[PDB]
């Protein structure tokens, strides 16, 4: 089997991407944030505290003929940005882009933190990191990918995120029309439950490539590119008037600037992030200070290749017995 679904930016900045997901019988379609950095599939629901729901579409298990309570199971998650949610668990039929899993754990939110409430465009998360990070207790649950895998034509999914445009998540096949050149594969460590890999270096603009190992995670659920402070300083030093602002919470730059590109290495291959991708616009409405898309990972404890980096590539998440990542230009 295979599946193919379009993923759409939630806003003009590509802060996140939403993908429609069918849950239950008859189908209830919810727009979920697919997250290669976490391992829970959780939704706004008929159980979510009413004051914490503001415009999201909810899953109502009582209207699904295939929903069953997973008795005794609870979940609670805390993300890198401080957001969180928690609740109880159903099993139900879940379909993505025509690929169906029966008996998927669908984590029903009883509580969501204010960042979730405030964002009416995200109806929940679909985690695509390793199932070792799933938070269901007392019986840990599998991701949608892990449950689909044995049915798939090839044990893979691909992320093809758009810049200010829709893109695609495919399951079970590699669309050879969706990228240019060849795919370069690189080793993955699963020891922290992430798609963790080592970039071979970077370049700023038309500058020389610096060979240096940068461990980090491929995270579709993080907006920005978080890299070591040395690398980030070297990037922003090439932008007139850029500075790190403790008041704003990262590097800002004059909105009048033209940003240089940023290149990262994948083995001997190179992925170029155009300068425009690194513009996250005014820090507040009408400001002439703009927020940068490359930020320091100091204090996060890991480097994160978030959407800024991933959207510049066609990315293969190879879930074979020995997982690997692939990157191609597009
Ligand atoms: C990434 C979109 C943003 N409005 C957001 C939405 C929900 C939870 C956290 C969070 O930062
Ligand atoms: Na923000």
């Amino acid at each position: 089997s295979t599946g193919s679904a379009t993923t759409t930016p939630i806003d003009s900045l590509d802060d996140a991407y939403i993908t429609p997901v069918q849950i239950g019988t008859p189908a209830q379609t919810l727009n979920l944030d697919f997250d290669t950095g976490s391992s829970d599939l959780w939704v706004f629901s008929s159980e979510t505290t009413a004051s914490e729901v503001d415009g999201q579409t909810i899953y109502t298990p009582s209207k699904s003929t295939t929903a069953k309570l997973l008795s005794g199971a609870t979940w609670s998650i805390s993300y890198g940005d401080g957001s969180s949610s928690s609740g109880d668990v159903y099993t139900d039929t879940v379909s993505v882009g025509g690929l169906t899993v029966t008996g998927q754990a669908v984590e029903s939110a009883k509580k969501v933190s204010s960042s979730f409430t405030e964002d009416s465009t995200i109806d929940g998360l679909l985690g695509l990191a390793f199932s070792t990070l799933n938070t269901v207790s007392p019986t840990q649950q599998k991701t949608f990918f892990d449950n689909a895998k044995a049915s798939l034509d090839s044990p893979v999914f691909t992320a093809d995120l758009g810049y200010h445009a829709p893109g695609t998540y495919n399951f079970g096949f590699i669309d050879t029309t969706a990228y240019t050149g060849s795919i370069t594969y690189t080793a993955v460590s699963t020891k922290q439950g992430f798609w963790e890999w080592t970039s071979t270096g970077y370049a700023v603009g038309s500058g020389t490539f610096k060979s240096t190992s940068i461990d980090g995670i491929a995270d579709t659920g993080t907006t920005l590119l978080y890299l070591p402070a040395t690398v980030v300083s070297a990037y922003w030093a090439q932008v007139s008037g850029a500075k790190s602002s403790s008041s704003v919470g990262g590097y800002v730059f004059p909105c009048s600037a033209t940003l240089p590109s940023f290149t990262f290495g994948v083995g001997s291959a190179r992925i170029v992030i155009p300068g425009d991708y690194i513009d996250f616009g005014p820090i507040s409405t009408g400001s002439s200070s703009c927020f940068g898309g490359i930020q320091s990972s100091a204090g996060i404890g890991i480097n994160i290749f978030g959407d800024v980096a991933l959207k510049a590539a066609f990315v293969v998440f190879n879930g074979a017995t020995t997982p690997t990542l692939g990157f191609a230009s597009k």
